[PDB]
């Protein structure tokens, strides 16, 4: 094809051995690469690891930028190397970016010293939030390819606010017990296909916070982690908005929840036409779950607002169940479900446990409520 015009962030001075730090050289490069005109290729070098503190990439660019992750980024681990204390890496403002792993690339956050500084895994110490290792932010037709990132601080992969998006052939691992490590965590973003991937890791495979249309989510493996959730939706009395989410062709194993939606007590707004379809459950917790009795606080007071959920498909989903309950609908009293549908599911090992939840059987549904 093209001749193509690369910049390399070995041309700025980075020494890529791990220990120097290469953030400023990845700066410069940026600059280059961001205001040249036409196609540019912003080379990470293979077989090199980076070190790097927290680095925000601002556009709008000049170019259309194909950022070749090719070699190792690691993260410092200095609390005061990060700027914003939520991110590491943020892509910011720049549309029509392509991220290229070339299925050698990895984004290591070496978050297990975040992790054991966590207050789920240690309630001596105060809640905190950690940096997200692979932030997206306000990107227009973004591109996310052929890349693994690993042991994030905290949220592995974040796509907010962006729109027409395509995630493919991603690895996301962390360990099974590394607290709030999401997967590939998408808010307020429309139009975003994530397909054929692999994620392991410490919370939610993928999380579907409000905002979010037009999700499409193909061939992908979860486990470990909490499922496939859409949610928290309501939390802090917020009003929500969800529609559009197509999750077909998954194998779950091992993991907290199956398939998840979940709002708070307090929420207002909706979260509408939703579909699991082909899903392959390997002694899931929690397959099936709707859960509406969530509170923010630690003292819930009676709900006076929710999350009003309809038409949710549960189509062509087979396997076996971890959990008691295989099949759970715990839907708001004053805003019930509505348009459930269970649409040829055979979950053996659990039972099914449905409240407030306006259910239609079509075809052979194991277990019925």
């Amino acid at each position: 094809l093209r001749t193509p015009t690369t910049v390399s962030v070995s041309d700025f001075g980075a020494k890529g051995d791990g220990k120097t730090d290469d953030t400023q050289a990845f700066v410069n490069a940026w600059k280059k690469a961001c205001s040249s005109n036409g196609a540019v290729n912003l080379l990470v070098p293979k077989g090199n690891t980076y070190l790097l503190k927290s680095i925000q990439l601002t556009g709008p660019c000049n170019s259309i930028l194909t950022v070749q992750i090719f070699g190792t980024l690691s993260a410092s681990q200095k609390r005061s190397d990060y700027k914003d204390i939520s991110k590491w890496i943020m892509f910011d403002g720049v549309n029509n970016l392509s991220v290229d792993g070339g299925d050698t690339g990895v984004v290591d956050g070496n978050g297990e010293t975040w992790w054991q500084n966590s207050c789920k895994r240690n309630k001596a110490k105060p809640c905190t939030k950690a940096p997200t290792a692979l932030t997206f932010y306000n990107s227009k037709s973004l591109i996310v390819k052929n890349l693994k990132v690993r042991n994030a601080q905290q949220i592995q992969i974040s796509i907010e606010k962006c729109s027409n998006v395509q995630v493919s052939n991603v690895v996301v691992t962390a360990p099974a017990d590394s607290p709030n490590t999401d997967g590939i965590h998408i808010t307020n973003t429309q139009n975003i296909r994530v397909s054929e991937s692999i994620i392991g890791t410490g919370d939610d495979c993928i999380s579907i916070e409000s905002g979010s249309q037009n999700v499409q989510i193909n061939d992908i493996t979860c486990g470990p982690g909490h499922g496939i959730s859409i949610g928290s939706l309501g939390d802090d009395n917020s009003k929500a908005f969800v529609s559009g989410v197509t999750v077909d062709g998954a194998k779950l194993s091992g993991t907290d929840n199956g398939v998840r939606i979940k709002t708070y007590q307090g929420g207002s707004g909706t979260a509408s036409n939703i579909i699991f379809q082909n899903i392959q459950m390997d002694n899931v917790k929690n397959p099936i779950i709707i859960d509406q009795d969530y509170c923010d606080k630690s003292k819930c007071t009676t709900e006076k607002s929710a999350v009003q959920v309809k038409n949710v498909v549960y189509r062509d989903i087979s396997g076996t169940s971890a959990s008691e309950n295989a099949i759970t609908f715990n839907c708001s009293k004053n805003y019930p479900c509505q348009g459930i549908v269970l649409d040829r599911v055979n979950i053996k090992g659990g039972k099914a446990t449905c409240t407030n939840a306006n259910v239609v059987d079509k075809g052979a549904v194991l277990p019925q409520c």
